[PDB]
């Protein structure tokens, strides 16, 4: 078995069906004493709580599932009839997503898009019947950021208002992607430090919202 495949057991043993909180609340002790995790975690997690409140999106993409911590902690606060979109290219990952959501009881708020984002963003319209994105996560790989960012622009995804949230833009670091919206007309950037998932490191998410083009 994998990391990943342990945490879902270990959600299942220890969390209570169809009780978001209860399995995000043993992601994060699993995560803090048998085995690190790249999942954003509760203090990154506080502030995109936060941020979701703000903006009641109605439908969110996320890029980079993994175990599905964060798609939980996002789908949760959803209001009702509100959707989240999750893009996820390791399939083992994809079915634990798929699953860990169906213990939590938000199954019917996610859908699992499985293949590589840069294939999928220009799915979307024709496809997956989406008009504009509300909100964004972007938490896949570092060197993703700035090319799908502008992908999601050419597509015709982003309006006036979409709030960008971007994960570890301090570690690892995802400097073109931070020079690129913090020097753009085209978005009003705000950067949240905070920490690294589970550890004493510093790291931060960066909000860039939308203003058109
Ligand atoms: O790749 C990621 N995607 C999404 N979120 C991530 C995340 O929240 C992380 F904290 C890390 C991280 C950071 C520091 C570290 F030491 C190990 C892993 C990674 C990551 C970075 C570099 C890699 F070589 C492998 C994984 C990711
Ligand atoms: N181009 C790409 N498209 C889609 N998923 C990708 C990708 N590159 C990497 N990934 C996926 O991005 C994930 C990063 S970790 C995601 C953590 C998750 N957001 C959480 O906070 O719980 C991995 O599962 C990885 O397989
Ligand atoms: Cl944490
Ligand atoms: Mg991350």
């Amino acid at each position: 078995d994998t990391k990943e495949q342990r945490i879902l057991r270990y959600v299942q043993q220890n969390a209570k069906p169809g009780d978001p909180q209860s399995v995000l609340e043993a992601i994060d002790t699993y995560c803090t004493q048998k085995e690190w995790a790249m999942n954003v975690g509760d203090a990154k997690g506080q502030i995109m709580d936060a941020v979701i409140r703000e903006y009641s999106p109605s439908l969110v993409l996320e890029l980079g599932a993994y175990c599905g911590y964060s798609a939980v902690r996002m789908a949760r606060l959803l209001q009702p009839g509100a959707r989240l979109l999750t893009m996820e290219i390791n399939p083992d990952c994809a079915a634990i997503t798929q699953q860990m959501l169906n213990f939590a009881g938000l199954q019917d708020k996610v859908t699992i898009l499985n293949g590589a984002s840069q294939d999928l963003i220009p799915q979307l319209k024709k496809k997956y019947d989406v008009d504009t994105l509300d909100m964004v996560f972007l938490d896949h790989w570092k060197d993703r950021y700035l090319p799908d960012t502008l992908l999601l622009e050419k597509c015709g995804l982003l309006r006036k208002g979409t709030v960008l949230l971007a994960d570890n833009v301090i570690v690892p670091g995802t400097p073109d992607f931070l020079a690129y919206v913090r020097g753009s007309s085209s978005f009003e950037c705000t950067h949240y430090s905070s920490y690294l998932e589970y550890m004493k490191v510093v790291d931060g998410l960066e909000k860039a919202i939308y203003q058109g083009p």
